């Protein structure tokens, strides 16, 4: 029987709207991550999480060989297969309005899948868009999977496949490697189970930094494989980033609750321990970087789900982070409105304009205070908890009545 272990490695999914996001989820790991028959009143606005078991079987052909269950039958082989790990996905959802939660779900994200439909003509604007976010936040082991090709000939597939390579030419992207799928008819899976054992490997782990994770809020992230026990008390969701967690460890809430004490608006941090670790239907001990973790607090579910309740990050309680409402920001601007339909040009940060901030898994808006060339000062309508000194931030503004990604930047401490 294979090991029972917490996934290692988060592997991100995205791409254009309708693209075959989620299908491709369900392809590796049978797990159909949106509930899609209908939503809230027209697309998925949640984060989908799913994890797999990776095997192979020594003795059999690649990439068939490969297997996401503990069986060899299917290549003639009657021994078990050779366990290799267990990863997880995060599945973004491809609305050019959610590129807020996108960019929310690739702060988890230590690989990434990038869906390209082949019956549509490339690049898409959320093609485009997604893919130069995930350079900009760093997330540059990538595998780009042209889906459906069931749907044309291998002459136009090659064709798009042309188009892909010439792309990412001269970029970052340019030895990237394209795996042609059927998501929906499960056609070439072990191709891509093959790929992502060779470009998305598990990164180094230094679990002596200080434990952070960054928080998912229950309302924000599909997991069907995922349950919240709260006999306990409430159950805190999130991606591990550094360090490790351990049952019984004292830890806090981040920046933590809102309270109005005569009118004053700050925000308290919410101290606990660390009831139980979960991932998936497991329990365990200690709790690492990859996978989607549930940890078990003492706290009230009733506090735990509450809006009010600013939870950003987790950390142990004696450690030191700053709680911001002002920061500075050393910043690039890009050359182009990427996710539009047509690429506007972007106009230089102005004095006294909202902006929208992504750090870690959050979403901040702020009023820029001071523009210079490189740095600009923010005026934050909410704090944020700032864990180390090299955190990438991502810079939106708000354009045609979408926010739009314009620059990315480092927030200085
Ligand atoms: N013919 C064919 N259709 C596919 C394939 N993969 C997905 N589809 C179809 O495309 C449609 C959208 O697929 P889905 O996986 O929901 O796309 P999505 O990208 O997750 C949607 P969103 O961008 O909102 O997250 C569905 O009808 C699905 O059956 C494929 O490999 N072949
Ligand atoms: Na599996
Ligand atoms: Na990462
Ligand atoms: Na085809």
């Amino acid at each position: 029987a294979w090991p029972k272990v917490q996934p290692e490695v988060n592997i991100g999914v995205v791409g254009h709207v309708d693209h075959g996001k989620t299908t491709l989820v369900q392809a590796i790991t049978g797990i159909w991550t949106s509930k899609h028959s209908e939503e809230l009143k027209g697309m998925t606005i949640k984060l989908g999480y799913a994890e797999t078991n990776i095997g192979v079987c020594e003795s059999c052909k690649k990439p068939e060989a490969y297997v996401t269950e503990p069986s060899c039958k299917s290549c003639g082989s009657d021994d078990e297969p050779k366990f290799l790990r267990r990863i997880s996905f995060i599945d973004a959802p491809g609305h050019e309005v959610l590129m807020a939660t996108m960019l929310s779900g690739a702060a988890l994200m230590d690989g990434a899948i990038l869906v390209v439909a082949a019956n549509e003509p490339f690049p898409q604007p959320q093609t485009r868009e997604h893919f130069v976010a995930l350079g900009i936040i760093g997330v540059k082991n990538l595998i780009i999977v042209q889906n459906k090709v069931d749907v044309v000939s291998k002459e136009e597939a090659l064709s798009q496949y042309r188009q892909i390579k010439q792309f990412t030419k001269g970029t970052w992207a340019e030895n990237v490697p394209i795996i042609p799928v059927s998501a929906l008819h499960k056609i070439n899976i072990d191709s891509l189970i093959e790929g992502i054992e060779e470009y998305i490997k598990t990164p180094y782990r230094d679990l002596s930094q200080k434990p952070v994770m960054l928080v998912i809020r229950s309302a924000d992230v599909n997991a069907p494989g995922t349950q919240f026990n709260e006999l306990k008390g409430g159950v805190i969701g999130g991606s591990i980033i550094q360090g490790l967690f351990k049952v019984d460890q004292e830890i806090k809430v981040l920046p933590g609750l809102r309270v109005e004490k005569q009118g004053k608006v700050s925000y308290e941090p919410i101290f606990t321990k660390i009831s139980s670790i979960a991932f998936g239907d497991e329990e365990f001990k200690e709790a690492k970087p990859g996978g989607l973790v549930a940890i078990g607090t003492y706290l009230d579910p009733s506090l735990t789900k509450a809006d009010n309740l600013l939870g950003s990050i987790i950390t142990l309680a004696d450690a030191e982070v700053p709680v911001l409402w002002n920061i500075r920001i050393k910043y690039n601007l890009l050359e182009r409105v990427v996710g539009a339909k047509e690429m506007l040009k972007v106009d230089p940060i102005r004095a006294k304009e909202t902006l929208m901030l992504s750090v870690g898994s959050s979403t901040t808006l702020g009023i820029v205070t001071s523009v210079k060339k490189d740095e600009i000062e923010v005026e934050l309508r909410r704090p944020v908890a700032v864990w180390s000194n090299n955190i990438r931030t991502v810079i939106s503004r708000q354009i045609a009545g979408r926010w739009r990604m314009i620059g990315w930047g480092l927030v200085e401490i």
